[PDB]
């Protein structure tokens, strides 16, 4: 399958346990493109990094999942991680 | 068949594992109108969200099931899920 | 031949395997009208849904069989199936 | 047919699966008045609530079955279910 | 013809498929008064409730057949069917 | 014979034990085309993926079965399995 | 001779024993045209697929037997069975 | 059902996790009036507020449960929470 | 007729299904006196408690059957049932 | 008679009960060569490994039966049993 | 039946889950007087309090079971529980 | 009959359910002497300790069965049960 | 049978539970050579180490199974385990 | 059974939660005598004191288990615990 399920993991494994919670919280209110669902709170507020990567690639696709992860990471301040994620996904 | 069973599921999936137990506990003593039975403790304290919503639409009807869920949600404090459920059910 | 043998089936085939046992158990102690017999334990505690519907329409007639099934279902709390059966049989 | 088989069920469905095992274990050593047999251990440790109620009303009569169930429930601590059982059976 | 052949039937149709085997097994060693033979083990372990009632009223008379059935039923614990049999036969 | 009975399995076998339960639950309320029946609740809430795909292709036709599976899958959010299901069935 | 008895056998042989019993049950109450008899309960609830096919082609004619079988199959939900049955019998 | 099961919960959620342990420890030696049992240590030393209030209303009744909770709360020092509990319970 | 066919039953109904299989397995290799045969594997590993008691009293005798059952029970650990069987058989 | 009926059995006994169902399910939709019939669904979904082996060698010949079994095994993923079957049958 | 199976439970429900593991571990190497077997490690390291007390009264007798439990409890340091057990058992 | 069927059982009942699975898995690849068959994977991965001992003594003889069990036990690291089996079988 | 099913186990049993999930997640997107299937997501995200080794040697062969496990272990960082697996497999 | 499974516990129960990790880590590289296996990292880094003592006495024997524990304790600096372990085990 696509390798985008790995580039996301390498991006979410570099987050500390404190800013992973911030990522999950901001995932609850980020604007979404039409036709895509939103992860429910009950599952979102308890997943670890691996489950979160699986769920992100499941609800969204490779391209949109990577793009959404990059946008959320950039909006919360982390610039180098979003940059390396975009570098890994685009080429 | 009515879509009110999906609305309850969308509201019970936004509760974490902690206030789901609180919801189930509050369901054991909430006042009920006449002609409706009460879910026994033996099964109530073990269902997850899916079993709970199915069982709620089983004992109570769609309209009363949604109304009772909204009442219990307001009673325990959550005004956002209750408002979402009212919006989904009424119209 | 009356169609009431079908409306009962649609009510008993929507019960889970656990609550079918509850239905059969409650059928052993429900009050009965005069002139109607009671299903013996040896056969009742082993029937599946289809045999149960056949025996219910055999001992009790169409109207009384449907009414008794609705009463037992409503007594054990299941009001959606009871209402469905009442709507199907009354008209 | 007496309704005491129902009142027992409402008492055995209102207690969790963890303490149903405790009830069945207490049932192996509770003193019995003369002329009444004891449920064999091979089947007593595998029955769920429904078969337990049926077996209790079969081995012991309605009055003594309800009395024994109330006594066992009181002995193991639960006096809410025991209280409602006594209220239902006596009147 | 005496009605005692019917009452025994009403006692053996309330026994499940597992208690009927226990009844037939106990019938091979129950003490018997003088002048009455014992059912051979070849046919006893293969007949159903109806054949069992017929042959019980055949070997033993109506009064002794009912009394023996009640005694065996009390021996294995089931004192509800035994009580019903006594009530039906004595008066 | 149509090969899309194999595609549906590939979509139902990629779901975890928790979201398969949600799929079965949402299959109880999805709108249906005229002339197509609804799977009874008693058997639907107990079958696994293999029985589910067999009965999905049995009750509804081949193309409609695939399309309904895709509709339900997108409704609950999973648009990765739904997309590959469309890719398999359409061409 | 007509080959409709082959098409009916093909339709009844591809459905499991569980819904075969349901088919035989609904054959007891399906509406019939005037001049056609009803299969008695004593034989209907015991015959297998082969005997059922033979007696369906016996009591009713080839055309009416096939059409009634298709009607019963659609009524009980299986729309794949009836489709191939009508395809075979019509041409 | 009485609302005092909800009054107790409101008392056990407004006290911190450090003093919930103190409450549970004090519950192990508080004097009890005759006829009432004592919660075993193994279960008591592990429940959270929801399980604790459920089991408090289970072992003791509505009135005695509320009274015992108020007694323990005053004993350990918290007078505001006990006063709130009396205000909720008595009227 | 000897009552040892009953006491043995009381020993084989007071042990669970996981101990009955162990009893049957150990009955395969227990030492036997001369002149007594061994139950074949094909039938022994399939019969339940009742058939086991009957065939135990058939192959062996009353006294030897009871003694062998007690020896197997004590070898597999259960001392309470073995002592009960001793008390029942010796006097 | 060829021994190829054994090589199939050695392939159907080394796969678990969960994936025997998947094998039987894919046996209902695998493409078939001209002149060969399809096993009826009613009997397919109930046969065990031995009955399945006999049926496979009956409907299809030894060569085509082995080839079809290998193809179905490779399609469903298991390429360890498929290679073993191919090695056993080809030489 | 003796009440010793009741006292042991009162001693095993009053100790935490952390030290129940210690009790079960100590039970694997405690010296045993002759004529009594040792509980196998496979089942001993998985039972809860109820199964443990049933197994203890099964392998050992009432007197020896209580004495051995008290000895093990004193061995690991818990003196008050052992004193309670001795007081309940001896008189 | 030899006692080696018991010494194996005492070795397979003294190891937990987690490492029983490891034992069964290692039994699929252990080298075998000439002329001895290998247990098929379908039945091996589902049987418990009792069935495992029975089939171990069936496929392999007493001497080789005990030797193979000890070899597998030392292979998977358990030097205690293996030594106990050595002592039990040799003398 | 090849010993490679044991080399893989020693590699998968020597890594913690937190990184076993990472291994199973990386197994969902690793490139595969042509002709080999992919483990379905539903079963892959639930099996433990033993089932994982069994199915790894099932879908892939001895050589390719070991090679794929080594490649995945190398990719996710663990160089010691991959080196040990390569040393065990190659010679 | 030997008492050395107790002394080890008394040596591992006196370890703080921090130095227990150091003990388990040094257990991964301590040299072992030939014929003894090494505990895998998967379980070694998750067991607490009780499972660790059981595992040590299982993989190694009484004498070697005690000796290895003493050597590891001396290596990591803790001398008084090693001394008391020697005093307990040797005499």
């Amino acid at each position: 399958m696509g390798r985008a399920r790995d580039a996301i993991l390498d991006a979410l494994e570099n987050l500390t346990a404190e800013e992973l919670k911030k990522f999950k919280l901001k995932l609850l209110s980020v604007p979404l493109r039409e036709g895509y669902g939103r992860i429910p709170r009950g599952a979102l507020l308890s997943m670890d990094a691996l489950d979160l990567t699986d769920k992100l690639v499941s609800f969204y696709l490779e391209t949109y999942g990577a793009e959404l992860t990059a946008n959320v990471l950039r909006d919360m301040g982390l610039q180098e991680m979003a940059g390396q994620l975009q570098a890994a996904t685009h080429q």
